[PDB]
């Protein structure tokens, strides 16, 4: 089978959007978006899930050291070696206020994520080659009814706003492929952050459609 | 489905023996112990495969910024919520020469892993538990016929050799499940190292058992 | 007894307020507010005394390397297991000017302290459960007539007035109680920041109500 | 009153040993010797507890960073200013194997906590004086029955004998007072590590009277 | 022969610019400006080419740890000694947008540099001289037409414009040869950022001239 | 003798202005401000001279690593002792623009170099006590015909005539003394930023008038 | 032409021995190995001088900061693609006794050097293939007469002799060329660590023609 | 007057010898040796006393961050300019036994103390030149009657006795002046470590000859 990583936050991990906020739990198996993604493509992929709630491209968060995507991708690549198609939905997380990040700073943090797959070829020992990269900008913010939600998020519904024309144009300047996951959804989870279950149906099918296409 | 988390090194991940050492590729999906456990478990569990090859329990390598175990497994932790099991076999890697580890450095490393696995529970924002844990004494190493494996390794065979008792007197101290995967196989690999495709079914066989009789 | 801490800053540790600014004394052990609460609950209660002058939530303070609170809760924390309940009152000073924090920065060190609170059962070595936590906003600050105080607070009286908001937002996402100092007491102190004898009595009263009510 | 700060490890907190080595709880209030100095001391006196499992004098423990005394002791000494004296007891923990230190290393590291102390004049705004100081030797280790104890002790019994001579030295050189644990009691907990209750009593009636003499 | 080493980014390697940005290869030997200098000069010099693409003049770069001049140049000069002159050409890296550096900012980054140079005699164990020095500003950037070099660009034509009057200023105060590529040639590349056939030609033919009026 | 520590930036050194604004000498030792001082003061006071440079507060320059005045105060004070007073003269450095430092985050360096005398009783070994600390805002600067003194300079002339202000609140509520230099000279040098032999034997008379007050 | 990269120390760069230790000169360019490679080779290749007298491996060396050739590499591949090949002569310098290197640490920086070159493709941003490696050991050190000499290569000869043992079998191992230089030339200098004019002769004869083998 | 700075530890300082170890004073300023030489030397010579007591070669105390001499040796020539010799007499204090440096490690260290005073010229600034270096091996240790003394120097006599040797093989190699204070006299301070009054006068006019003749 093709082996397809899909990296990402806690929009790939399945976060269930709840009014409280937090906590909550994750989708299904067969309800979160990469779960759609593996039925629609069917049995002969396999589709590895590496969503971490929280997650930043390349950024340290000091409320929590496990967020730095960059610094966790290519452990996770040597791992799941041999690898067709890494899939990378991040950015929602580095449009947090205590970041002050523009949408440069993210799709900057974008390319070293993607600079890391493409130079992954061999990983620890094996004659395997570096997967493909699918740069994904994640759909825009909605407006958050909680009030801890609003505080942290402040300015990243504007932020998340200009995600895929900048990441649409680092994808073409690396020659990699490039999706935007809000020509397909909105942000329609209770909290203005998460998805729905319709919203990770219609990515999952969205996705498949471009996985066969690349690959 | 009940969840269980194999976070290993190249013994985990499949790592194919090969004479002239390196490069090679990964055993066959249920080939390897981790997709043997799978089947023989059968839909009931659900396994997860992380295993890095040259993976240490939490010592930098100063030749590849991606094998610091502790580094890498709080993240993998939190990722992969819900948990019910997390199997944790690792230390061949520590004995490699340059490291200048005893067998205690090395169960002091494994100590972080199995604090890390028990004060997991909730990850980033959830309402799971933290999943038991299971430490796993790799077999001893055994000869090594390409010359930079025996450079690599020296004094190593002796190092895993004491691995089964030190590992087992931490498991005691910290009060969870102990299982020496020595006491099942021997390393069989051409190379020394690494594991044979029968070494992979008799591992996969005995330790579907342990699960079973902790789940 | 049930053992209640109260980490803090100079409000916690009972700076008496003088017209020269600095230096100073501490209020008396029963009229410091930590003082009366242990008096208004009695023997089966152990309060803890834990605020140091000029701490800050989870920032490095570039004049002093002990006052970064984050650095040292956890330390404390498990030195002082068994505890039933940890009260939390912070963040008036990294509202001074120098640290150019927003009411936001503020909250989110305070969720690290909450964080590191919730994670805290076992400590070192023991089978403690993790105590409770009471985020507790400290009181607007006032005006100031020494001219050093009016200059490192400049911009400082309004982050404290954004406290209770920000506070109370965390608090609820968090689910865990919360409590605001400015609603029983103004800062009423000569120098516009720390509180005096009755401003301690009141706080005291208070928060051993809120103590009784939690445990 | 006069405050008396207990500046220490797990035989400061009050671990009660155990046959099967950890968990554990702590002794009684009235049992630990930190209160049974209390109680010989009487109201003209108040003792305070900072004993933190596991702590050494100063170094970095790599499985957990809570543990390094130096790092802790000035932001300590600050926060519970005035004080009249702060009593030291450390260096057990340092003899661990994995620390790799000789009796001078860790008389060293007292060193530097000797001179936090006697350079804590004034805290944080304060007209307060430096207190008095009294450097103690922890009793010799004896022999362990559970295996883990016995590997992270290995050579630490021998380190052990030797830190009264050492701390003695030291002292004498800074002119400071010190007293050897080990003249009063033998390490007689189960575990060969920690105090029995006979223990607690005869070490906390030995303080007192050192106490007395020197405030 | 003299010995020239000419210390740059992409406009001193050759980078020849191409519609769609990246990826391109580098000018042929006899068309780069290095080349052309060297054509130019003849038998009685010798030219070292060390022109590295994205180069910064002192700052490190969080997409490639390749790119700063200032860690390298020290190694370079030692490298190869005996030298004459070097002349650097950097600052354009530097006013990309996500450094956030003024002209100043620049100019104190080619100040550590021209340092390094004046203070390089002897090198490892020579009795070489120090080379001289030539600071040469980088002509103004150009409009952009591909969407990621906008992006990553902004604001960086304005700052590059101030080039040659901050480092003339710099020049003068540190009493070395300046010289303003912008004097001679604009960027007349079709990415708005590198040079033509004809740039590399006329700054090789000025160069040329320079260097004879300084050995 | 009495012993005066005078630490400082190139006004303490002597730095010779010049219209070409660097390279320079040093203004004789009779000529020199510390030198007017001690002829001033006459032969039963000794006058140590610890000017540099460029020096700032506690702030490290990124074009030269020996300027964080903080870095070296203290082994310069142990190094000095028997120490009567120190006068400390810094913060022109900290006005230049790169810094990007406002009088308040000047005022907090010299807080810092002003704790640093007052705990320095003792040095390594000694009996000796802290000597008294004289805080010194500088003159404020004038305009500037060199170029490049005028770029680096630039929002400096600004922030220098605030620092007295900011200085005598923190000398105030330190409890140390405070001199403004400005109160006596204008920079008169015809670079705009040093002392003229005037300026030098002017500030030595007062300051040879605050010295006998202090002791 | 194809373009040859002779990455090195002070045997590459052409150090020629003296007996009294230090400073020198560099050998003439037609005369030191480089050189002499370069006339073998004729036109129809190119060879590029990266030798750096005192170099390492990879590892700091604490009297000067410029000798780590790890550090260095990566930048210099970049700096000179495109690239056919490159030479790498080092580990002589790891040999001295302060760096406390076995042979084995030696070949495992040297592991770090072959994977830089291996990884090398592309550059920065450029369509370039990564070049071939040719891993040399250095000849075996002889006495010295210079004392500082002996006391620098303390235990250097007896390393010495194990280096093409070791990277022989780390080349085997990474699949890469290997050349011993000690199979044709001794260490025939006066000082017992450089190289001859003959030396440098026979070198380059020999390493042209295991170039031409390759290319 | 020609300017000499004298830069080392509590030899330089002038550390009176006590039977209790310390604390002690300072020997007056004409006795130290620093005063001596300033007076045999006269006023056409100006003596600049830069002892700091406990000061190392280059190696950090994990007792004392004041102690590095390396680190501070470029910040006080610059202080210091203009200067025509710097003598160092440094190493005795890198022979105490926590430190486990070899008589070539402490020579390594001087190799860098060496280095910073022959690339000091210019200072910040200046026009003036680098001063010559002379360095100076301390006399042997001899018995220590004081306990913490004889354990803080153990294997000091050896290597202190080793230091002429390796200084002088090092000034040898770096064609620098060397002198070695034993040669005129042994150390006879009661404590085995420090000088005597006569110990200081017999170094004083030895040192006086060697600055007549290396100026």
């Amino acid at each position: 089978a093709k082996r397809i990583l899909c990296f990402g936050d806690s929009l790939t991990w399945g976060w269930v959007p709840v009014e409280d906020g937090a906590p909550t739990e994750r989708f299904a198996p067969d309800v979160r978006w990469t779960g759609v993604l593996a039925q629609q493509l069917g049995a002969d992929f396999e589709v590895i899930e590496e969503g971490l709630s929280a997650r930043t491209t390349n950024i340290d968060d000091p409320t929590d050291p496990r967020l730095n995507g960059a610094s966790y991708l290519p452990s996770c690549l040597a791992t799941h070696l041999p690898l067709d198609l890494v899939i990378i939905m991040l950015g929602t997380n580095d449009t947090k206020a205590y970041f002050r990040r523009t949408p440069l700073d993210i799709a900057l943090g974008m390319s070293v994520l993607v600079t890391q797959v493409l130079t992954s070829a061999g990983g620890v020992g094996t004659t395997y080659p570096a997967p493909k990269v699918l740069v994904v900008s994640p759909p825009p913010l909605a407006p958050m009814p909680h009030p801890w939600f609003q505080l942290i998020f402040e300015g990243g519904e504007q932020k998340t706003t200009e995600l895929a024309r900048v990441y649409s144009a680092l994808a073409s300047f690396m020659k990699v492929p490039f999706f935007d996951a809000g020509s397909v959804i909105s942000t329609d989870g209770v909290d203005g952050i998460h998805f729905t279950e319709a919203n990770n149906r219609d990515l999952g099918v969205a996705l498949a459609e471009q996985v066969r296409s690349l690959l």
